[PDB]
């Protein structure tokens, strides 16, 4: 049963990575899921010379926070390829 | 049993993706289902030089929110191929 | 048992799609069933240069809402091949 | 058991379709049964240049509403090959 | 058991159809039985240029309403080959 | 057991048909039995140019109503080869 | 057991038919037994130009009413080869 | 057991028929037994030109009423080869 | 067990018939036993030109009434080869 | 067990017959035993021109009444080869 | 067990017959035993021209009444080869 | 067990007969034992021209009454080869 | 067990006979044992011309009464080869 | 077990006989044991011309009364080869 | 077990006999053991011309009374080869 | 089960190490997980001549603290390739 | 078990005999053990011309009374090869 | 299970040793884990001519105290390759 | 178990004998153990011309009384090769 | 289980010995563990011409007292290759 | 189990003997263990011309009294090769 | 289990002997363990011309008293190769 659960989690991770790669100016990303108020970690590798709107960074936030049950939109930690802690709501300091 | 459930979910995802592709100015899309007040994530790849009405974007919203049980019309997150967080009801800020 | 249920649902979907295709100015459609106050989604692909009466759009609504148990006539979401959210009763805004 | 029930329902559907085809100016029809106050859907394809009486449209209504147990005569939805929602009792608006 | 019941019902239907065909000016008919106050549906194909008495149409009514247990004489719906809802007692309007 | 019962009923039907055929001016008849106050249906094919007494039509009535248990003499519906509802006691109108 | 009972009843019927045939001016008859106040049906084929006494018609009545247990002498229905309802006690009208 | 009983009854019938045949002016007779106040039926075929005393007709009555248990002497129905209901005690009218 | 009983009864009948044949002016007789106040039936075939005393007819009566348990001397019915109901005690009328 | 009893009874009968034959002027006799106040039947065939004393007829009576348990000396019925009911005590009339 | 008992009784009978034969003027005798106040039967065949004392006839009586348990000396019935009921104590009349 | 008992009794009888034969003027005797106050029977065959004392006839009495348990000296019945009931104590009359 | 007991008794008898034979003027004797106040029987065959003392006849009495348990010295019955009832204590008359 | 006991008793008897033979003027003796106040029997065969003391006859008495448990010295019966009842204590008369 | 006990007793007897033989002027002796206040029997065969002290006859007494459990020194009966009852304590008369 | 858990932990460690390596100026790192307020240890090997922001060091902290359930952001210990205890919140001294 | 005990006792006897033989002026002795206040018997064969002290005769007494459990020093009976009852404590008279 | 635990502990030890070796100026170290307030022992072999900060010695302390559950930062004992007890908090003297 | 105990006792005896032989002026001894206040027997064979101290005779006493559990030093009986009861404490008289 | 524990203890001993050997001026040492306030024994073989600080002897003490659970730092006994009881805290005298 | 215990005791004895032999001026010794306040026996064979201190005789005492559990130092009995009861504490007289 | 314990004890003994041999001026020693306040025995063989400090004799005492659980430092008995009871604390006299 645990093997089935971990395989399902890995397949979800692969599908999510493929979909977020299918976003235009992104060659690849790396998503990891955390299941206990859950949370998730996104490490986007943004393509150089490209920058999407805040309304589309929230698009990435809600894209990853929606397709998984119980993930609040404010619990996704978004980090680019070199620093750039964009989620100021988590790190409110 | 869990394998049957996941296969049924994947088949539903494939059928829904095919139907939403069968919408004219869309080559392909990517739907993911979230089952616990459920919710779903749609990442449409709109064809360039095409733009459908708001009454037909709500058509996509209700098309994905209807064919699955218990999905409210206000819980679908719609994102185009490059940002464009169209669903302002979820992100009411 | 679940396989039998899903096969029966798929066969019903295929038969319904064939019957709604057998309506004159329609080459093909795509029906999906939602079973919990149930609801259903219809994505008709109307033939160009053809337009049926409102009393025959309600014919499609009742045709899909009747042959399945417990589906109210006001819960069918009807969308043409390009937008055109015809069901104003669901989207009363 | 469920397979026996669905096969019996399909055989009833085929027999009913053959009998309603055996009505003169009809090449073929499409009946679907709904079992929970049940109801049924009839999509007649009337032959061009032919039109039967109201007392014989009620003949079709009672022909389909009688040979199945518990189907009230006012719950049959009758639609021709192109719109023409004839049953005004269901759609009393 | 259900297969035995359905085979017995089909054999009764065939025998009844043969007997009602054995009535003179009738090449063939189509009877269907409904078992829950039961009821039945008769679709007679009367031979052209022939018309039997009302006391012999009631002969058909009682012929089909008698050989089956519990069928009241007023619950048989009689329809000719083209409309002609003869049973005015059911459709008392 | 049900097969034995139906075979016994069919054999009784065949024997009764042979005996009623063995009545002189009758080439063949068709009897059907109804078992729940039971009743039965007789469709005699009287030979042309022949007509038996009322005291011998009651002979047919009691001949079919006697050889089967519990069948009252007033419950037999007698119909000739073309209409002629002779049993006025059932149809007292 | 039921097969044994029906075979015994058929053998009794055959023996009774042979004995009543062994009565002089009778080539053959047809007896049927009814078992629930039981009753029986006799269809004698009297030889032309022959007529037995009333005290010997009652001989036939008691001959068939005696050799079977519990059959009252007044419950036998006697019919000749063409009408002739002789038993006026049953049909006292 | 029932087969043994019926075979014993048939053997008794055969023996009784042989003994009553062994009575002089009788070529053959036909006895049938009725077992529930029981009763029996005798159909003697008296030889022409012969007639035995009443004290020897009562001999036949008691001969058949004695060799079987519980048969009263007044319950035997005696009929010759052509009518002649001799037992006036049963038919006291 | 029943077969043993019937074989014993038949052997007793044969022995009794042989003994009563061994009585001088008797070529053969026919005895039948009745077992429930029992009774028995004797059909003697007296040799012509011979007649035994009443004290030896009572010899036959007691000969058959003694060798079987519980048979009273007044319950034996004695009949010659042609009528002649000798036992006036049974038929006291 | 019943076969053993009947064989023992038959052997007793044979031995008794042989002993009573061993009495001088008797070629053969025929004894039958009756077992419920029991009784027995003796049919002696006395040799012609011979007659034994009454004190030796009582010898036969006690010879048959003694060698069997419980048989009273007054219950033996003695009959010669032609009538001659010698036992006047049984037939005291 | 019953076979053992009857064989023992027969062996006792044979031995007793041999011993009573071993008495001088007796070629053979015939003893039978009766077991329920028991009793026994002796049929002596006395040699002609020989006659033993009364004190030796009582010798025979006690010889047969002693070697068997419970047989009183007054219950033995003694009969010669031709009548001669010697035991006047049993037949005290 | 019963066979063992009867064989032991027969062996005792043989031994006793041999011993009583071993008494001088006796060629052979015949003893029989009776076991329920028991008793026994002795049939001595005294040699002609020999006569033993009364004190030695009592020797025979006590010789047979001693070697068997419970046999009183007054219950032995002594009979010579021709009558001669010597035991006057048993027959005290 | 009974066979063992009887064999032991017979062996005791043989040994006792041998010992009493081993007494001088005795060629052979015959002892029999009686076991229920028991008793025994001795039949000595004294050699002619020899006579032992009374104190040695009591020697024989005590020799046989001692080697067996529970045999009183006054219960041994002593008889010579020809009468001579020596034990006057038993026969005290 | 009983065989073991009897073999042990016989071996004791043989050993005792050998020891008493081993006494000088004795060629052989015969001892028998009696086991219920037990007792024993000794039949010594004293050698002619020899006579042992009374204190050595008591030696024999105590020799046989000691080596067996529970045998009192006054219960041994001593008899020579010809009478000579030496034990006057047992026979104190 | 009993065989083991008797073999042990016999071995003890043999050993004791050998030891008492090993006493000088004794060629052989014969000891027998009695086990219920037990006792024992010694039959010494003293060598001629030899006589041991009383303090050594008591040596034999205690030698046999000691090596066996529970044997009192006053219960040993000592007898020489010819009478000589030495133990005056047992025979204190 | 424990092997499955440790393999899952090792796979998580490998994936996390690969992702943190996929951060630009990092050739490799070494993560270890601690599961009981849990905690974790990170030993980054920063590439020479590179230094990321504090808002991206907190990016590493939250990247490792998010993808694992229940890890607070203040419990991650971050150490470079040579000392440099950057996390001053843990070591608040 | 009893065989083991007797073998152990015999081995103890052999060892004790060997040790007491190993005493100088003794070629062999004979010890027997008595086990219920137990006791033992010693029959020493002292070598001629040798005599040990009383303090060494008590040495033999205690040597045999010590090596066996529970044997009191005053219960050993010591006898030389010819009388000489040395133990005056046992025989204190 | 214990083998699995010890193998897991050894693998953790090996991984920790490899990671601490991966720290620059360290060729190898030796870690041992202690599991009951747990504690651990570190024996670092610092490379000559190298010395890291106190804030990086605390880096080693927290690196080993973090990756294992429940290890407080003050319970790690740190010793270089030659003495140098650096942890003054444990050894506070 | 008993065999193991006796073998252990014999091995202890052999070892003790070897050790006491290993004492200088002793070629061999003989020890026997007595186990119920236990006791033991020692039969030393002292070498001629040798005599050890009393403090070394007590050495032998304690040497044998110590190596076995529960043996008091005052319960060892010491005897030389010819009398010499040295232990005056046991024999305190 | 005990074998697993002892093997684990031996492996810990070997690893600890190797680590303490890996301390510079030590060729080999010998550690033994004591498990019940536990304790341990260290026998260091210090290399000649080398002497570490007291703060590094306490390093050895805590190195061995830390890597094993529950060992207090004051319970380790430290001894060099030749005496030199360094731990004065244990031996506080 | 007992065999294991005795083998362990023997191995302990052998090891102790070897160690006490390894004491310089001792070629061999003999130790025996006594287990119930236990005790032990030592028989030292001191080498001639050698004598150890009292503080080293107590060394032997404590050497044997220590390596075995529960042996008090005052319960060891020490004896040289020829007398010399050194332990005056045990033999305090 | 006991074999495992004894093997573990022997292995501990061997290891301890090897370690104490590894002490410089010692070629070999002999340690024995005593397990019930336990105790132990050490027999050191000190090398000639060598003498370690008292603080290193206490080193040996604590070296053997530490590596075994529960052994107090004052319960070790230390003896050199020739007397020299060094432990004055045990022998405080």
């Amino acid at each position: 049963q645990f093997s089935e659960q971990v395989n399902y989690q890995r397949a979800l991770e692969g599908e999510l990575a493929r979909t977020i790669e299918t976003l235009g100016p992104v060659k690849s990303a790396r998503v990891h899921l955390a299941m206990p108020s859950p949370s998730a970690s996104v490490t986007v590798t943004l393509e150089p010379g490209r920058a999407l709107d805040e309304g589309q960074i929230s698009a990435v936030v809600h894209l990853v926070s929606s397709a998984v049950a119980g993930l609040p939109p404010g619990n996704v930690t978004l980090v680019d390829q070199s620093g750039h802690l964009l989620t100021q709501s988590n790190t409110s300091g």
